């Protein structure tokens, strides 16, 4: 099968001129780690490079930049292939020259700046009339080779030297501009990017594929999330990633043309990318096109729906363009687009997290330079609310201020700024920390779904019940023949009741970092926002984002907040019935069991609890988290004071022995007001670096417990009524 | 790096003209404090004031009124050098005439209504060509030198007498309406006036700035607060 062609895939490293293979792969060439590789794709254009090592990629494929994809002409999903040269080749005469561009704009020396600092200590093997691209002076700058000695033979070496004219060329459509969008332009999405990526590859790299088949590709692709994530990004990304033609229709455009006209656009928008097949049709915004949920007014905005409805459907073959839509509001498009042959596909994008964030940070400031004492680590954490493009904001912010800060007592007064300040310009802590205060996060009252760091460790004790939950959620998920033989279903969720305090939270978050899966969690005052509000429909909503966002955990905070509201032990005239877990009770019913989800139920007051949820179907299994023990609540010590170095007299075994009605949170207050004395000394005496004793000495004056004696009774009375193992001890048979 | 050029911002006193410095800058130039400076700023227009002291401005900038800005046409966040004039001058000969557009409805003696409460005991360095504005009679009035004796060596003193002919004279577009808004007239709003300072300075003093970087700079700028806080003199001085 001619095993010299590999797939391309896109590069996880920063570097330029870097080809990733892996170990198994790279003795399939007999070939050695360090040297130059030859790349002959299409087009005849050739390309040299230098091949690193990978352990982690594939069985069969090549990992290259896009930067070197350029010069190959080639794109993702492409053949390749790849050929050995080992010979020895030096450099004797180098000319280049940027194109103007990038250039416009720039002054002074254009060696020292740019070319010194990009090909020292390097040995890149630079072929004649590739393009690459150079990142410094807090700016995007690209060269070219137009003609130097023949190619091959032909490596930079520190022995030749590079000469420059100083005018520049003007380039053409033959070469892409690098200045465009990618797939190494989006951070955090990786679940969700993937299934776009696959499923757009099939009816765009090979439209004569579905011609010749009858299997109907996916038309409509509707993209969701909120306003700022980057769903333009990704529909230009994968329009330009796939070489498909990129039309794009704003929402407010269409508006703003008269009666007539407007229905004339859409109708022409279709078949000016019909004949350029293949073609991407994406449209900005949904909720000023189609927003027929409540408003009924406006001859023109209902003929324009159905010109666009029309113009969906209507889409039979011919041409292999698909359509893509983006609305950041789920529930604000009519049903009558949602229907199969439309928009069947439906992704939903959300707020990355800390690691996708310092993604984002990364791709923002590439073309920047940073200081050492610069870490995005650490910006990453305090910006939990904030969207993909609050980061670029922030970024632009923060090198905006430290222009008003370096550049404002030298006053060049000059009409074309130079390069050898810019470069030098570098961004500190101060500059950032202004930008956070004066950022403004957008995305503050949605519901965020994350996956929390805490694992096991950091849990202290409750051995016996983290081998229960182990055992429930992780079995029938990862060994589905041993249920399917059988025929008996998996457990629907379970119930965590007991004394406030204990951690039930850190238990429903533990078994989300375990699994590898999402987490979604709803407080108290989140149940009692709809009942007091009239409105238990909300709660859909919040069931349909989990199912899409699999595999998933769903969590319920204290659900007895609202029979508290009511009365409480007391009651009320009525029952334990309300409208919130109504709504809840129906929609668990027809939830599929079939997905990858499930649901924690937390409670502290089991004695209010509706007894509706207990029967088989709902929430059968209940899981009770006692008092911690003596030999308990020194891991819990030990896993709390992981965070803050502490000294070595402080013994928390005898701290252990006099806590007895102490809870899990009835101890981390005990930390916290001993933390707080450091500091306050610290402070002090100013006018040491370590936590001593003495302070933990003092924290024990206000050793409050958060729990009170009568109720401890109730729980261990309650607990021995729901087990009742007394009566059958021990029984056997004759034979 | 030729320490003799200062950035310019708005004054605090509201005396016309009065230049504020700060001790430590004042020494740098080794010069005293009761006496006359000469500033050069650009578009070959020269201007002398009397320097005075601060204590809480900067490190180096020159804090100059909204008067003496018109006669050099400069504008906020721009470079200018000062350089020292020790030399004694006296006035011998002064005609000076207002503009009709300030005088418009006034009629009786122009001398003893506003040229006579505006040079007692004040020694100031009036230069050819030079545009103030005199504060005064519920209203505002601008005067203007149109000839004298030859500049420099012209100072305003008692033993001189002025006199005026009577009839004004039109302006053009090089000088700046005095009557138009400006900085000095927000009160209470300083905090927030800043950011809108600093967020404007650079995309406007220097367009060239962000054509060749890839910065985006920001584009709409919202404003708030009740009717009659007023939005519309910011937009207005900051423009
Ligand atoms: N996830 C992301 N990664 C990188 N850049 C982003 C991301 N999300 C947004 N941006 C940046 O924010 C800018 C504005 O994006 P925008 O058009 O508001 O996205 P959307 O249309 O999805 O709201 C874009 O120029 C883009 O570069
Ligand atoms: N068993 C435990 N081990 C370690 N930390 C705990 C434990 N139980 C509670 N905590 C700490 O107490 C804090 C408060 O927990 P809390 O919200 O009261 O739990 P719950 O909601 O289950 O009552 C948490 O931040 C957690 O770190
Ligand atoms: N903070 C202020 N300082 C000085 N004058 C003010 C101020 N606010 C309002 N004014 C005066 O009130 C008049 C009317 O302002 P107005 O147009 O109502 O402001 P806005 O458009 O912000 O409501 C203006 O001529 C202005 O001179």
């Amino acid at each position: 099968n001619r095993p010299n062609r590999l797939i391309v895939d896109e590069a996880i490293n920063e570097d330029n001129s870097v080809v990733s293979l892996s170990q198994p792969k790279m003795d399939e060439l007999q070939l050695f780690r360090g040297d130059t590789v030859l790349l002959k794709g299409k087009k005849r254009r050739e390309a040299v490079c230098i091949v690193l090592s990978d352990d982690t990629c594939s069985d069969e494929k090549i990992r290259m930049n896009r930067v070197v994809r350029n010069n190959l002409r080639v794109r993702l999903g492409d053949v390749i292939s790849i050929q050995p040269c080992p010979d020895v080749k030096y450099g004797k005469r180098i000319h280049v020259l940027p194109i103007d561009d990038t250039v416009e704009g720039i002054t002074g020396n254009l060696f020292e700046v740019y070319l010194k600092p990009y090909f020292l200590e390097a040995y890149r093997p630079i072929r004649k009339g590739d393009i690459f691209l150079v990142r410094g002076g807090m700016r995007a700058v690209e060269f070219k080779v137009v003609e130097t000695d023949p190619s091959p033979y032909c490596i930079v070496a520190p022995d030749t030297v590079i000469h420059c004219e100083g005018e520049p060329i003007k380039r053409e459509d033959e070469e892409e501009s690098l200045n465009e969008v990618g797939y190494d332009d989006i951070g955090g999405c990786r679940k969700q990017l993937a299934q776009i990526k696959e499923m757009v590859e099939l009816p765009l790299r090979h439209p004569a594929l579905f011609k010749a088949i009858g299997v109907k590709p996916p038309r409509g692709i509707l993209l969701y999330g909120p306003p700022g994530t980057g769903k333009t990004l990704i529909a230009r990304a994968v329009a330009n990633e796939t070489g498909a033609f990129f039309f794009l229709i704003n929402g407010p455009e269409i508006m703003s043309k008269l009666a007539g006209e407007s229905e004339s656009n859409l109708r022409k928008a279709f078949e000016e990318a019909e004949k350029n097949a293949p073609a991407i049709i994406f449209i900005d915004e949904l909720d000023a096109i189609a927003p027929k949920r409540e408003k009924t007014h406006g001859e023109v905005e209902r003929r324009i729906v159905s010109q666009l409805l029309t113009l969906m459907d209507g889409l039979k073959q011919r041409a292999h363009v698909i359509v893509m839509a983006a609305t950041n509001r789920p529930n604000s498009i009519d049903p009558a687009l949602r229907r199969f042959g439309r928009f069947d596909r439906e992704v939903d994008i959300g707020i990355p997290d800390a690691t996708g964030r310092l993604e984002i940070l990364q791709i923002h400031t590439k073309n920047m330079k940073l200081a050492d004492d610069v870490d995005l680590e650490q910006v990453a954490n305090e910006t939990h609310g904030h969207v993909g493009a609050d980061l670029a904001a922030l970024c632009s912010e923060a090198a905006l201020q430290a222009i008003r800060k370096k550049m404002d007592l030298i006053d060049l007064e000059d009409e074309t700024i130079d390069a050898e300040v810019m470069n030098s310009l570098a961004v500190t802590m101060d500059d950032f920390r202004w930008a956070l205060s004066q950022s403004n996060p957008s995305a503050l009252r949605e519901t965020v779904v994350d996956v929390p760091q805490v694992t096991w460790e950091d849990i202290g004790g409750l051995e016996d019940v983290k081998r229960e939950l182990q055992e429930l959620v992780q079995y029938p998920v990862e060994h589905p023949d041993k249920f399917l033989k059988f025929g008996m279903t998996p457990s629907k969720g379970v119930l965590f009741y007991g004394p406030p305090g204990c951690g039930k939270t850190l238990l429903a978050k533990a078994i989300a970092n375990e699994c590898q899966a999402n987490f979604i969690s709803i407080k108290g005052p989140e149940l009692l926002t709809m009942w007091f509000g009239e409105s238990e429909a909300n709660v859909r909503e919040i069931f349909d984002k989990a199912r899409q966002a699999a595999p998933c955990v769903l969590f319920f905070d204290e659900l007895d907040s609202i029979a508290k509201a009511r009365g409480g032990n007391i009651g009320d005239g009525g029952g334990a019935a309300d409208r919130v877990i109504n709504q809840i009770l129906t929609e668990m019913d027809g939830m599929s069991t079939k997905k990858n989800v499930f649901i924690i139920g937390a409670t502290n007051r089991p004695d209010i609890i509706d007894p509706a949820i207990l029967r088989p179907g709902r929430l059968d299994q209940l899981i009770y988290i006692p008092l911690p023990d003596e030999k308990s609540r020194v891991a819990i010590l030990k896993a709390n004071l992981r965070k803050s170095p502490v000294a070595k007299d402080v013994d928390l075994e005898f701290l252990a022995k006099m806590t007895n009605g102490f809870s899990g949170a009835d101890l981390t207050e005990i930390c916290q007001r001993a933390c707080k004395l450091a500091i306050r000394e610290s402070i002090e005496s100013e006018i040491v670096p370590e936590i001593r004793r003495d302070h933990f000495e003092e924290a024990m004056r206000f050793a409050r417990r958060s729990v009170s004696d009568n109720d401890i009774r109730k729980y261990e009375m309650f607990a021995q009524t729901l087990q009742q193992s007394r009566g059958f001890g021990s029984f056997r048979f004759p034979s």
